[PDB]
């Protein structure tokens, strides 16, 4: 089984994907997309976005990133992709979900980044299943084949559907998969182990890719894999301490809003750290127990 740490803008950053892969067990982390217009974007947009670039594309336990673009003129995805790697990074990826209802546009622009990329290293694409319908999701897969790409994740929903949980459809992955001849990593609404067996099963994907649920259960990578219990509360907030000791993190409170669905213990300290940044101290002073 592969386990993807999804991106998350304004949720992961380097900081939480040094934090996370310590404890977990993910075969690549996607980094939060650098935004691509008309121009070649700077060697340091690319390192501030991916620190991992100048230690040979791992996070500091060994974990691989990859850095993901977002845009649509094939040229600038081309020439951003090549300084992706030359800078070191393993692959590229392409957003495609955050957003293209043409699949030539797809098309064009993964293929600019296959040419650009050393055949070795690989392409992948992330997509919805439609913009307004699930209809011809085959046409926008088809294209990301043909283009070259190494491989597709596809979120189960299309752009209207958002996040909505009812919405979810793993079945439709798995068509697109009994078509392809790439790799298919099935992504959204995988929050434990059992939700990512039910998803396997249904789409017939080996790999998976998790967002949000891998902030909810700080370990979810190794509950999917080895059915490994959820991280225990105290070693969570073993974690959030080693968070502040990080270093300006408004990230935090955030992240305690996400625990608050999994973990009780997370909504009495998600209020006592809302309402200045002495947040680490009141983090930093808890022992352990409990
Ligand atoms: C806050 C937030 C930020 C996201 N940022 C990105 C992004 O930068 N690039 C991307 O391809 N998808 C992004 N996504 C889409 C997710 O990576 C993912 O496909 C979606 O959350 C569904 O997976 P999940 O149900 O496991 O969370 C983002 C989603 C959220 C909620």
């Amino acid at each position: 089984m592969r386990v993807l740490l999804a991106p998350m803008e304004g949720v992961l950053d380097s900081l939480v994907r040094e934090l996370l892969t310590e404890v977990n067990d993910y075969d690549l982390c996607i980094t939060e997309f650098v935004r691509v217009v008309d121009q070649l974007l700077p060697v340091k947009v690319f390192h501030r976005i991916c620190p991992e670039l100048q230690n040979a594309s791992r996070t500091p336990s060994g974990t691989l990133v990859r850095v993901q673009l977002l845009g649509q003129f094939p040229q600038w995805l081309a020439e951003n992709a090549a300084r992706a790697v030359e800078l070191g990074s393993w692959g590229v990826d392409l957003n495609c979900g955050c957003l293209l209802k043409d699949p030539e546009l797809i098309y064009q622009g993964a293929k600019a980044m296959r040419e650009a990329v050393p055949a070795h290293l690989p392409v992948s694409v992330k997509v919805r299943l439609g913009w307004d319908s699930g209809e011809k999701k085959f046409e926008i897969a088809d294209a990301v084949q043909q283009a070259g790409a190494t491989e597709l994740v596809v979120h189960g929903r299309t752009k209207e559907q958002g996040y909505r949980a009812e919405h979810i459809d793993w079945q439709a992955i798995g068509d697109i998969r009994q078509r392809l001849n790439i790799p298919v990593i099935a992504n959204g609404e995988i929050w434990d182990w059992q939700s990512a067996q039910q998803c396997m099963a249904i789409s017939g994907c080996d790999a998976v890719m998790i967002g949000r649920g891998a902030l909810n259960i700080p370990n979810l990578s190794r509950v999917v894999k080895y059915n490994e219990p959820r991280m225990p509360w105290p070693e969570v907030v073993a974690l959030l301490q080693k968070y502040t000791r990080l270093e300006h993190v408004a990230r935090i409170k955030q992240w305690l809003s996400y625990l608050r669905k999994e973990y009780d213990e997370a909504t009495e300290l998600f209020q006592h750290v809302r309402v200045s940044p002495d947040i680490a101290r009141a983090i930093q002073a808890i022992d352990i127990e409990k």
